[PDB]
């Protein structure tokens, strides 16, 4: 467990993210849950999450990137990973070595891969393809590029078709657009030899859809307590447990007379005797200026964050009780709660997913599970 | 050693330029200590390699907003001088003494907490730079009578030692009188006890705009960089800053949408003509955020819009048809007068080129350029 030497950090709830994991699979017992584990598993630290979830019966994980999967690979996770994303075809040998599968996109990128394979890992290339169903991103479209795509890899013995999958555009709102999807996906995947896995559904179609014809789910930000959109979360009938507090202390306080200013980015002048905290925490955490106008919950007391966040600081107008050593809650691990991940987004004018990947390195994160905590500080790795 | 990246998507960290920016503040002031001020992993490009970098160009002193900051410093070879900005908890007081970072005092009530938990365990002298108040600025010591009994207090105890006094100064930025009259009430409260080693007020704006013969120290962040505190600065000063950042991605796939087909969430976008599109791999956990879509970006010299939504891994941009697959984008340029400069971004965002720097995440290997040199950090195969 690292020190950390600043009052300012996460609080990551290990225990929620098992109870959301079996969430999904109480919902899909048939179904393998490929725990998504990208982006440092949405912000709470990509290492902790996976090693926690294998121990609650995890067995194949999805990233992003090869650095993701490596990453994992090197901290002990023996499970199955997938890489969402397009790797560089000159980088075919680590992903080989490592036992890390693969995204195909496109029958290009499998061509430019295959070239780079030196013959010195022989170890088998686990591959995903990927369908365009109309979300417009990475994969083959059409059927017969899927069909070319599948014979060059039963061509190659090394080279494994392992599964196919595709990506809903709009399944966290109401639209024929989902259905449409689902049914083009079908209708390619019964076009040649079915793989292994066979998957489409992220959070939202997790949530909404059985998809029996799938043998897999790819639950992300969901496992972490948080729902895809507000449809989502009113159409649904389970309880998701959010994982994430961000917390910092009042390091100092002043009481400001009326006239009296004081600049933090913008002049903010005392109309009435007011007092003022000092947060260190600022806009280099991922609580960004736009924040300001927002309230926080200091020791029970709604407050307004007054003039501009400042990249390590922050400013709040509290009542005259409150004093160095209290406790701020900038982001609670409630749905509904004034500083709830959701209200933070609109604040943010965005969505809870970049709340959450905006929580800079900076960050200690503190992993709650049972009474043990432990704190994971990047700065002192 | 440098590390392993395994996507093409990237900063380009420009060295030379750092140490070029360094110099016009150095050459600016002779005289005095130049402060680097490496906070926020020096606002995004990496604190170990800037502060490595700039040691073998002749700083001697580096400021950052945390002990965590400073440490980091200190277990990667850094043997300058560290004033800590922020408040250290109390509780860590011996973290700082053992590892020789000079810390600020805030306020009196500090001082006396901080004193509280020295152990007697660590001996090493214990470094104070006092923050004033003057006035309009940043919260500090605001009262003449308070700056001398904090001290009276310091000169108690051999092993705490009044090594600075400092302030900030709102809106040096900006045109006004606000600095002058901050400005003259440090130097009022300064004169008022024994001046200690340091004396310092300017940050980036004020190291540009102002001497300051009563200081003996500067505070430039941003500026060593290559960034203006604003355009007012940039317009008022006529030296030079080179941008020191560059992010980049590759083209990873191209296709073809026929009317009527969509990208991303939500279908945004819809194809009206038969238009080519580009995939990026880089999204908004790198800290190219959503507020990004409509934006335009460099592919290969064309100017080529950002369309549907951005994603979390992914960004999509119209392209022109010879645009393929490995051909090198640019979101962000290391020119002032650029499209994707900084500032663009920021204007983009509804923000401050500060944060469009410190929005780049721990995902982005940071490439760090220095002559013919190239070496690599990434965060995640650490």
């Amino acid at each position: 467990s690292d020190k950390y030497y600043r009052s300012a950090y996460m609080n990551v709830d290990l225990n929620a993210v098992a109870s959301n994991f079996k969430v999904f699979s109480t919902l899909h017992p048939n179904k393998t849950v490929m725990a998504v584990v990208k982006a440092n598993a949405y912000g709470l630290g990509s290492v902790k999450v996976a090693r926690h979830l294998m121990e609650n019966g995890a067995t194949f994980f999805a990233v992003a990137t090869l650095d993701e999967a490596i990453e994992l690979r090197m901290h002990g996770i023996t499970a199955k990973i997938l890489v969402l994303g397009v790797l560089p075809a000159k980088d075919i040998d680590k992903a080989i070595q490592h036992r890390v599968a693969l995204t195909v996109p496109s029958k290009q990128w499998l061509k430019e891969a295959i070239k780079n394979i030196s013959g010195e890992q022989e170890k088998k290339l686990w591959l995903h393809i990927k369908l365009d169903t109309g979300m417009g991103r990475l994969g083959i479209k059409d059927t017969n590029t899927y069909q070319e795509v599948i014979e060059i890899i039963q061509q190659y013995e090394q080279l494994v078709f392992e599964g196919v999958f595709t990506h809903f555009a709009c399944a966290d709102e109401p639209g024929d657009m989902t259905t449409e999807q689902y049914q083009r996906f079908k209708d390619m995947v019964n076009e040649a030899i079915k793989p292994e896995y066979i998957h489409c559904q992220n959070s939202a179609g997790s949530l909404l859809m059985d998809c029996q014809f799938c043998n897999a789910i790819r639950p992300g930000i969901s496992l972490y307590g948080y729902y895809p959109s507000e449809y989502v979360q009113q159409k649904v009938k389970v309880h998701l447990k959010p994982s994430v507090q961000l917390i910092a202390n009042v390091v100092q306080t002043k009481t400001l007379q009326a006239g009296e200013s004081v600049s933090y980015g913008a002049t903010y002048t005392a109309t009435d005797p007011t007092t003022i905290a000092l947060l260190p925490i600022g806009y280099a955490d991922g609580y960004l200026r736009i924040m300001q106008g927002s309230f926080v919950n200091v020791n029970g007391h709604q407050c307004e964050v007054i003039g501009r966040v400042c990249m390590d600081q922050t400013i709040v107008k509290v009542p005259d009780q409150v004093k160095a050593g209290d406790s701020v809650i900038l982001i609670d691990n409630h749905r509904e709660s004034p500083q709830s991940v959701e209200v933070v987004a609109e604040k943010q004018h965005t969505i809870n997913y970049e709340v959450l990947c905006n929580l800079s390195r900076r960050l200690p994160r503190i992993y709650h599970d049972g009474d043990q905590r432990f704190v994971t500080n990047e700065l002192l790795k």
